[PDB]
DNA sequence: AAAGCTATTATTAGCTT
DNA sequence: TAAGCTAATAATAGCTT
């Protein structure tokens, strides 16, 4: 970025709205090549701080629930 | 990297390995990351082809998909 | 403004030993 | 070789209209 930032919570609202659409694309696209490359089974639950439910499953997400459960 | 690759399944064991072990912990930074970034909840479950288990969660995993089932 | 840009930082693919 | 390196690609923070 144009400045190195500190990983803790951004306080206003707008920046924190545009930054959490953009890193949870940037999220959901490497979550997803490493399911390609290395074959694996993913599962991504994210909730925001305005409580909305965002998600993203290499697989039915119902599929890769149940494995962690019995596992 | 030092070459472009496209995103496809790596067929080679040890070199899907040594990739799976980085960008497994790329994955969890950025995760992480974005949950004290923007104050948000999140659960992360993989399972690699070997089948193990690997997992990581912003607070107690179980009440995160406890969220998950009741929000549903 | 909201959506696109880019200067800069961050990740990582193959190199090195 | 298994662990460290770095050239190169990818992501992204603030800049811009």
């Amino acid at each position: 970025g144009r400045k190195k930032i500190q990983i803790t919570r951004i306080m206003d609202e707008r920046n924190r709205q545009v930054t959490f659409t953009k890193r949870k694309f940037g999220l959901m696209k490497k979550a997803y090549e490493l399911s390609v490359l290395c074959d694996c089974e993913i599962a991504l639950i994210i909730f925001n701080s305005s409580n909305k439910l965002f998600q993203y499953a290499s697989t039915d997400m119902d599929k890769v629930l149940l494995k962690y459960t019995e596992y």
